[PDB]
């Protein structure tokens, strides 16, 4: 059951909004930056996997993943529009996005995922 958006509350690791997939954008918007925005995808094969998030807004974000153990696999590189990373999932698992603006307003974005998830 992917899902195309966030579902508030989801505050912390053990309410992200998911599971995230490839082919299906995901919508969602940082309030304020007492917002922390987290979703989680499974990854079932080992593979490579890009995460891409469009800042449809003004405001300093960025993003990090984390893997079942709270090890970071992989944070993002901002473009100035986009917030990109890659990273090679070696085990299958559930891996976690956290998104969080650290100084803005308000910004709406969407979520994109390739590769082996
Ligand atoms: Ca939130």
């Amino acid at each position: 059951y992917p899902i195309g958006t966030e579902k508030e509350p989801n505050n912390s690791k053990e309410t992200a909004s998911g599971p995230i997939v490839p082919g299906i954008p995901v919508s969602g918007t940082i309030e304020n930056t007492s917002d922390q925005d987290y979703f989680y995808f499974d990854v079932i094969t080992p593979g490579e996997v890009k995460i891409d998030i469009n800042k449809l807004g003004y405001g300093g974000a960025t993003w990090v993943v984390y893997d079942e153990n709270n090890n970071a696999v992989s944070y993002a590189t901002d473009d100035g529009q986009n917030l990109s990373g890659k990273f090679k999932a070696d085990k299958p698992g559930r891996y976690y996005i956290h998104l969080y603006m650290f100084n803005g307003s308000y910004m709406p974005y969407r979520i994109n995922i390739e590769g082996s998830v």
